[PDB]
């Protein structure tokens, strides 16, 4: 402890930004400021560095009781179990790179090691980058996360070569020295993408969404048909009872048929989709329909929907990963859609209450409901997500909104010229009014669209036909500058955001498919952890859940591997790591460029040696010339 | 049987694949906006069929350069023979129109063109092999 | 066709066997990889007779030294 | 051992388009059938070779 205290202070080496950390922990832990000059960073603080670091819940082996009771007592029950994983904790901190690598090398736990130091790395870059630091500093913190990300990958990659079984035991077991997390959960907190994204990991995050189905064939017709119909479940093929059970704490075959069904996450997630769209078409019918003074029964559905989802979404923020509650509601915003829905729970809430009011009010409630219509319509692309072409479609759209608002941006610029132009040239006496704006923004806007209100382009006037009003002055303008705001807005600016749209595609599809690669995660854990009854019926679950809290109150999906696989996937680890270490060694040696340098000097040398031996030869022929001179 | 004509009906084949998700996104986009204008601008309606019509005929003409200028921001609410009174929320409707009239022709078409585009080399080069396979069947 | 017809199908079948995996052969052999790894291999060995040759060498000369100081 | 039979002995086209056909056959049973997708990836890799 005395030691990696000591390397943790040391002043030689390069330079950290580890002291920034430790001050920025220390002001945020006790509201002070900068540090001492001669201040002794205790592994305490580097606890707290690395809860920071790593976010969520993870909570550092520094920082629980046992160690802090250690510290407390002290300053072989001050050696470490598992040294190299502390030195590797301090390497990747202080920024010693090599030293790193050297570690994840030697001992167990390296996959674990290995994502653990691309978060931290990713994290001190984003922090690095917040605090105005150097950028050269956040670049080769970003190129050792992305380092330690391919040593990840491909430890991935030789795990599932060698044996399938055995390397989701090394994905899904649960880590006692990284706060009770798994390898999956890891590469998940830190954006790891092309590990998620690996074929293994996603037919791993198959495996999980189907539950204990085997299926796998036209899937989703049949989980619908045993939604729709109860007794089409018992003609479904199950899996069998220890095929690969992945829990969270560690007659009668037909309720356990049934049991087993209605707990797969896929059938809760067509469950709750097709009660979602159950409950827009409830929303469609009470919206077109006129509205009496009490709701009708449809009204009743949609109001039940709405407030037991925002109480299933107040569940969602209480059941999160932080023990206090702004993080929790800070972890829960990270999903927008989650802050959205929130925001629409909360709007169908002003909208109800206005209703329930007389007039006029009950016409402002109204009006709430169908501008609510429109985000639970939206709320669709979310809900096709899931699919594995209209998922990405959607993030692909996403990413295209944000070239759009540069097109917006300067399209708003010459559509409020055109229109300040003719709204100023063709109305020269009109007062101060809020009409002008809606006369600048109203009639250019259509403009772009195939509408160029042909009627008042160029009227005739100022003649008799009924005698016309005279013309305005310099009204021939009108026309001309339309000819320059038609072309920039028609043929300039949208053929430059076709060809924007074009040019980002390829990088964009991309990106979108790791993304969506590596939220059916996301998806997959959340929709396990949801109740098994629908959003309109999810009051009963709630009310047994409450129930069982106020029971016991008066009283990640893993595989809690035991001590003997623990050992067996240690093995698989370093076979793994001996493997990947000495191919990347046949490679190296196998490649051309090193055979060319390697046959160039010893070709070199060869010609060294050959002048050597032909001095020495003559140097022999004159030798045996002389001796048979002599005799 | 053509060599110029028949990889390009097996691409436009393959290009109604790419299409039907945009058809899809557009379906979910011009739904909202038609069901919100019918519940907006009409607010005292009785059920019937017709309401589905409402939806479904405006927003898709709105597609193809038809914005129907005389009913967007109609004036009411005023005596010039006096107009009926102006319906709660209607403002509403102008500016959700905005809002669907990008997303359909600057977003969803766009991104379709892309997708076209994108997509275009790989399936004329497969629409061409299938071609010189099928000459056989034919 | 006939029987005779399939004798001659069949002799030209085994000469494209034949020529094709004999053009593969010829293909591998000329390429830069095979070419490099063949040589750098043939350099390795050279070098290690050629260190034999210089010790034998050596002691020839010693040997011829030896025959030289005694006659 | 099927790319060594190819080899040896006649009408060595029909017996690699019956080989193609078989192993596109098996890779689509296998796909059906709801194997292994290494299976069907190996038996579709053989059916282009
Ligand atoms: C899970 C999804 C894919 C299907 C489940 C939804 C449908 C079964 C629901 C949604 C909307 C419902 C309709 C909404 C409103 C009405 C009006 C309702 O009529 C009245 O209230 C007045 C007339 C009368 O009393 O008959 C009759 C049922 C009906 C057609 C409903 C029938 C059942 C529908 C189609
Ligand atoms: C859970 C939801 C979102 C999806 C599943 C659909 C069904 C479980 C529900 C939703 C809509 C319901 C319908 C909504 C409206 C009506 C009209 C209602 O008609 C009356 O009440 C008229 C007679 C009277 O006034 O008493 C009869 C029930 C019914 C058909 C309901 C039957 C049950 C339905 C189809
Ligand atoms: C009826 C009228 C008012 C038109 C409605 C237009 C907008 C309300 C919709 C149309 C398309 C939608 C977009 C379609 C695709 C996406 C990607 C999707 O983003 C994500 O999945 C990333 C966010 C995350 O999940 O963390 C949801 C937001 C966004 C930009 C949507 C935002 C809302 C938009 C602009
Ligand atoms: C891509 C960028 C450049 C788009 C920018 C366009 C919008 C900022 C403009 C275009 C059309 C405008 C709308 C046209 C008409 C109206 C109706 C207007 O309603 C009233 O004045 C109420 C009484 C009446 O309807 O006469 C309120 C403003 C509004 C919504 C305007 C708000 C601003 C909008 C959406
Ligand atoms: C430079 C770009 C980026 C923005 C330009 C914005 C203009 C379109 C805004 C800014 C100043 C605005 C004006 C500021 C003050 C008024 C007075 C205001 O008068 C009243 O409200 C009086 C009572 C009434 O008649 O309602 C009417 C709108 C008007 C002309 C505004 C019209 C719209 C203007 C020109
Ligand atoms: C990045 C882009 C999309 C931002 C675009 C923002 C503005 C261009 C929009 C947003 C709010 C809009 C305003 C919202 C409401 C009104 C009131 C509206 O007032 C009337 O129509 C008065 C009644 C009448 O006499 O018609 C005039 C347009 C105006 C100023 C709108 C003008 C256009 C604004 C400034
Ligand atoms: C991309 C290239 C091919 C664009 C070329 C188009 C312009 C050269 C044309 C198209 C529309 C024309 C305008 C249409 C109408 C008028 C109004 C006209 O006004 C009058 O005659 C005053 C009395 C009246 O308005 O009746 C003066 C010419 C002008 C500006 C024209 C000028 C030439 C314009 C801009
Ligand atoms: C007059 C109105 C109703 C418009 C009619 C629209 C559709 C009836 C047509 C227009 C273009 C047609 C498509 C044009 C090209 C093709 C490719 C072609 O497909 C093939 O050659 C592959 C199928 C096979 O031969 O095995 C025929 C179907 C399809 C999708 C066609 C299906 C029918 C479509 C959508
Ligand atoms: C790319 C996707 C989003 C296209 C989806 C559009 C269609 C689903 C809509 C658009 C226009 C609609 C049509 C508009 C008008 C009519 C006439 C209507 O005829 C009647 O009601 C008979 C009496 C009469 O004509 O008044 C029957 C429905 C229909 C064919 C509608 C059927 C549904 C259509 C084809
Ligand atoms: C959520 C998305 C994917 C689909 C939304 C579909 C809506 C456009 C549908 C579903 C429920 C339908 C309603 C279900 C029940 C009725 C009652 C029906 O009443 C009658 O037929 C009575 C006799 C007559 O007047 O003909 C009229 C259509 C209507 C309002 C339907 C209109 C169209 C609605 C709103
Ligand atoms: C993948 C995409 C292309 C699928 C699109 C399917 C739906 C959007 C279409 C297919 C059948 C259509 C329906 C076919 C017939 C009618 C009857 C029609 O009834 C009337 O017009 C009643 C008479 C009147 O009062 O006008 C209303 C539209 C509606 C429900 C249509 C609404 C749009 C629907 C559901
Ligand atoms: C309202 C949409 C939904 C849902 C449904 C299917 C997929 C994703 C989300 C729900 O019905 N209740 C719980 N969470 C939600 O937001």
């Amino acid at each position: 402890i005395s030691r990696l205290e000591e390397l943790y202070n040391t002043r030689h080496g390069p330079s950290n930004t580890l002291y920034h950390l430790v001050r920025d922990v220390k002001k945020r832990e006790y509201p002070k400021g900068n540090l001492p000059p001669d201040y002794r960073i205790s592994l305490i603080d580097i606890g707290l560095v690395i809860e920071y670091l790593m976010g969520g819940a993870y909570r550092c082996n520094y920082t629980r009781k046992r160690f802090r009771t250690l510290y407390h007592n002290l300053f072989e029950i001050n050696h470490f179990p598992f040294p190299f994983h502390e030195l590797m904790v301090w390497a990747v901190l202080m920024k010693r790179q090599k030293m790193a690598l050297f570690f994840w090398q030697h001992g167990e736990e390296a996959m674990a090691k290995a994502l653990v130091a691309c978060k931290l790395c990713k994290a001190m870059a984003h922090e690095a980058s917040e605090n105005d630091m150097v950028d050269d500093i956040s670049q080769e913190l970003n190129h050792n996360s992305r380092d330690f990300g391919q040593l990840a990958v491909e430890l991935l990659d030789q795990s599932y070569k060698q044996d399938e079984q055995l390397a989701m035991k090394l994905l899904t077991y649960e880590l006692k020295n990284w706060s009770n997390a798994t390898c999956l959960q890891l590469a998940v907190a830190a954006k790891h993408r092309d590990f998620i994204a690996h074929t293994c990991s996603q037919m791993l995050l198959t495996d999980m969404w189907m539950g204990r189905l085997r299926m796998r064939k036209n899937s989703g017709l049949k989980v619908i048909l045993g939604i729709l119909l109860p007794p089409s479940i018992l003609s479904l093929e199950f899996k069998n009872k220890d095929d690969m059970p992945y829990m969270t704490q560690a007659l009668i075959p037909l309720g356990r048929k049934i049991y087993e069904f209605y707990n797969a996450p896929i059938v809760k997630f067509w469950f709750y989709t097709l009660a979602y769209i159950g409950y827009l078409m409830l929303f469609n019918y009470i919206v077109l329909v006129k509205m009496e003074r009490w709701p009708s029964t449809q009204e009743w559905i949609v109001i039940s929907y709405i407030f037991t989802l925002g109480i299933e979404k107040m569940r969602e923020i209480l059941m999160s990963e932080p023990g206090k509650l702004l993080q929790k509601v800070k972890v829960w915003l990270q999903e927008y859609w989650n802050v959205t829905d929130l925001i629409a729970i909360l709007l169908f809430s002003v909208g109800m209450i206005l209703r329930l009011q007389d007039q006029p009010f009950r016409s402002d409630g109204r009006v709430i409901y169908c501008v609510n219509i429109i985000y639970w319509y939206i709320r669709l692309l979310d809900i096709f997500g899931v699919n594995k072409y209209l998922g990405p479609y959607v993030m692909m759209i996403g990413k295209m909104m944000i070239d759009m608002m540069y097109f917006v941006i300067i399209m708003l610029v010459v559509l409020m010229s055109f229109g300040v132009a003719r709204q100023a040239i063709l109305f020269p006496n009109e007062e101060p009014s809020w009409k002008l704006a809606k006369n600048i923004f109203y009639m250019p806007y259509w403009m772009i669209y195939g509408e160029v209100f042909a009627d008042q382009i160029d009227p005739p006037c100022g003649q008799n036909e009924i005698q016309l009003p005279p013309c305005k002055t310099g009204a021939w303008i009108v026309p001309a500058i339309m000819a320059c705001y038609l072309l920039v807005a028609n043929i300039l600016l949208v053929n430059l955001l076709i060809a924007v749209f074009n040019n980002t595609f390829f990088e964009v599809k991309s990106i979108s498919n790791q993304v969506w690669k590596f939220q059916r995660y996301q998806l997959i854990m959340t929709f396990h952890e949801r109740p098994v009854l629908p959003p309109p019926l999810i009051i009963f679950s709630h009310m047994t859940m409450i129930f069982q809290h106020l029971c016991c109150r008066w009283r990640g999906l893993k595989l809690f591997i035991t001590d003997d696989e623990l050992k067996k996937v240690h093995d698989f680890e370093e076979q793994c790591i001996e493997e990947y270490f000495r191919e990347k060694d046949d490679r190296f040696n196998s490649s051309n460029d090193e055979r060319i340098r390697v046959t160039s000097e010893r070709v070199e040398n060869m010609s060294m040696r050959l002048e050597e031996v032909n001095e020495r030869e003559h140097s022999m022929k004159a030798s045996l010339q002389t001796v048979d001179i002599r005799l």
